[PDB]
């Protein structure tokens, strides 16, 4: 599984606007196509007062880019949420957030960033985090693509 | 461009059987689909006595895995061949070979290995080599997939 988790995570401080700067997955089929199952682009995190996590994302399907609203239910553990588990690996709230989704084992991780900008330090932390994980596909987006619906 | 090249390359010593262990590209569309243009799997390098390079590869197209024979013409420079330029970055002849293809700028690099085995040292050299290059997609294959036509 994923052996890395943010201690003392303040879910309220991750609210707002994020960009899916990089994505990686255990299996090529999870991200290879615009419509692959883990090819989802984060737009906004809406934490509830009850401590759950409403996610706004983009997902390409039936040939166009759909906006989708998902709920990740809090758990026993603070850096873990359920839909499929969502684990928050690391974040500084103001610049970057790393997270992984795992089922059952299918696994996908992203480097979220606050601005439409290539952040090398945050890409570095993502790479370090991935070293320990059995990834077979990695994608990254350029600033033009970050400002486009479904990163086209 | 690519700023890395094997000094003193003995083209005759790269003959024989190779496996496409990892691939990376400047643009997602160059490797994302089974039929993407730089998604080609090396099977065998046949150097000519004239010093050219006959390549046997697999390429998925019109829904099946085709065997294709290509000629890379030698140039002024020994670690450079022409079809699109092919640059040999590094090789130890017995275990791994790193190479890049560039046009015009579209760029794709592979980590070839001699055996159907995950070679971490060779994946490390590939990563180091890629750091200096503007890659946005990376793929890697497992030993089951290395023994299959078109790595399925
Ligand atoms: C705390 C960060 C929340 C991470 C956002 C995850 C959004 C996608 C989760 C499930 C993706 C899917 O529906 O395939
Ligand atoms: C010296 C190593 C030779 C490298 C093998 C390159 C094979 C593919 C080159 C062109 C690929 C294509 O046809 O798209
Ligand atoms: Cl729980
Ligand atoms: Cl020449």
């Amino acid at each position: 599984s994923v052996t890395q988790t943010m201690k003392g995570l303040d879910i309220q401080k991750v609210a707002g606007t994020w960009y899916s700067l990089a994505m990686a997955a255990s299996d090529i089929s999870l991200l290879d196509a615009q419509s692959a199952p883990y090819r989802v682009y984060v737009e906004e995190l809406k934490p509830t007062p009850e401590g759950d996590l409403e996610i706004l994302l983009q997902k390409w399907e039936n040939g166009e880019c759909a906006q989708k609203k998902i709920i990740a239910e809090k758990t026993k553990i603070p850096a873990v949420f359920k839909i499929n588990k969502v684990l928050v690996l690391d974040t500084d709230y103001k610049k970057y957030l790393l997270f992984c989704m795992e089922n059952s084992q299918s696994l996908a991780c992203q480097c979220l960033v606050r601005t439409p900008e290539v952040d090398d330090e945050a890409l570095e932390k993502f790479d370090k985090a991935l070293k320990a994980l059995p990834m077979h596909i990695r994608l990254s987006f350029n600033p033009t693509q970050l400002e486009e619906q479904c990163h086209i």
